[PDB]
């Protein structure tokens, strides 16, 4: 199991200890308050009211938690994922990333606290 | 496991299948949008800006997901709980509830999708 913080201002992402492999079932729970700039903060679902202007993930609100698995595109994580299996051919190290516009990360603040573990399979 | 919706306007809370027994290890994941009345919606964490005007759970924000296990007082769930063990002597059916002020539930809208699973122990 892995546990740590994912900083909203961490553009490159927060590498984890978790290597997702074919057939794996995983659960993720994410918690906390972050911002992409505005003083207000949002949870790991991000800001539902916020237009998308080149977000690193277009399948999640600006300011949501997303991930990458190995070489995959971005994948929404949001509040977490319960007993979850990746699409085909998706595998490798999980990297957790705060969803904002490339280059805009520097005014960001707050972080999420995230747990990830493998489930029975 | 149990999966289901917890309606924001359900002041009595949503009874689940899960009976928490001493020594259980459980995981909950909560997703989605709900409102305690206002036009905006908030996730399972609630509204960090709204003051507590007599909420059924004083340890979570207005609009957060909380629960009752058997005869316990309300316990914060928020976005969820990772491989979590109840406090000494806490046991019984898990009821999921939207955190609002008693009797002010009628103007609530939306819901949370919640998964609960028992973990290996
Ligand atoms: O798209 C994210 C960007 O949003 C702006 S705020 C901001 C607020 C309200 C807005 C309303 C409409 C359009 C853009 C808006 C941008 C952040 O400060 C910036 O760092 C970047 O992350
Ligand atoms: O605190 C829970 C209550 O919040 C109000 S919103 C609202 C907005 C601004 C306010 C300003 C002052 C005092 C209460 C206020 C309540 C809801 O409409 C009501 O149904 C109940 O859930
Ligand atoms: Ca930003
Ligand atoms: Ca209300």
């Amino acid at each position: 199991a892995w546990k740590g913080e994912v900083l909203a201002n961490n553009e490159a992402g927060q590498v984890t200890s978790i290597i997702y492999n074919p057939g794996d079932v995983i659960t993720i729970v994410a918690a906390g308050w972050a911002s992409y700039g505005p003083t207000q903060k949002w949870g790991p679902q991000g800001d539902r009211e916020h237009p998308d202007q080149g977000l690193i993930c277009h399948d999640a609100f600006c300011g949501a938690l997303v991930m990458k698995i190995g070489n995959s595109g971005t994948i929404p994580v949001n509040t977490g994922l319960f007993r979850w299996v990746a699409p085909n051919n998706v595998q490798g190290a999980i990297t957790l990333i705060y969803n904002d516009v490339p280059g805009t990360y520097g005014n960001n603040s707050g972080s999420f606290s995230v747990n990830i573990g493998k489930d029975q399979s």
